[PDB]
Formats: structure tokens, sequence, C-alpha cells
């Protein structure tokens, strides 16, 4: 008798990547926004964030996924509503009816 089998699968896999997250914080006064800022300010893969007071928005440049960030986020006691997670402008090339 004789036989021979095997099934092995080498481990590759690589995941990373910068992208933009849009999130709705409910903000009062500057304390709110210094929290905010501060719970994402100079952390351990948060590259940039933006707060808007404004529109009581709050974006954040982040490798990690929005499910990552939003527990980051809910940690400083705010609700953070996810509104955008992604990014794309579109141009236009030609002369304008003016």
């Amino acid at each position: 008798g004789s036989s021979g089998s095997s099934g092995m699968a080498s481990d590759s896999g690589n995941q990373g990547t910068l992208c933009t997250l849009e999130f709705a914080v409910q903000m009062t006064c500057q304390s709110c926004v210094d929290a905010v800022r501060k719970s994402l300010q100079g952390v351990a893969g948060v590259q940039d964030v933006e707060v808007h007071l404004e529109d009581q928005m709050v974006l954040v440049h982040t490798t990690l996924p929005s499910q990552e960030v939003q527990a980051l986020l809910e940690g400083t006691g705010r609700q953070a509503v996810l509104k955008g997670m992604g990014s794309g402008q579109l141009q236009n090339s030609g002369p304008s009816s003016g």
C-alpha cells in the first residue's frame, strides 16, 4: 500500500489603510470639544481629528474601522453617530457657461 496527501495554506494577510470617518457628536461647551479631541488626540493609530461645533460634527482620520473609533468616541460620554465612512471627490473639465 501507499498514500500521500497534504493541506497547507501559506499565511499571508495585510490589512492597513488610512481613511476618514465622520462622526456626529453632540457637543455643548468647549469642554466637550476639548474632551472629544483629546479622546483621539495623538492616540496610537489616529493621524488626525476634526471637530466642528457648528455642525456638531467630528471627523477622524485613522486606519481603524468606524466600529473601532466609535467605541473610543463613546468612551468620552457622548453619543457618536456614524454619518460617513468614506470620502470621494469628482472633478469636471471644460469651460463653464457665464
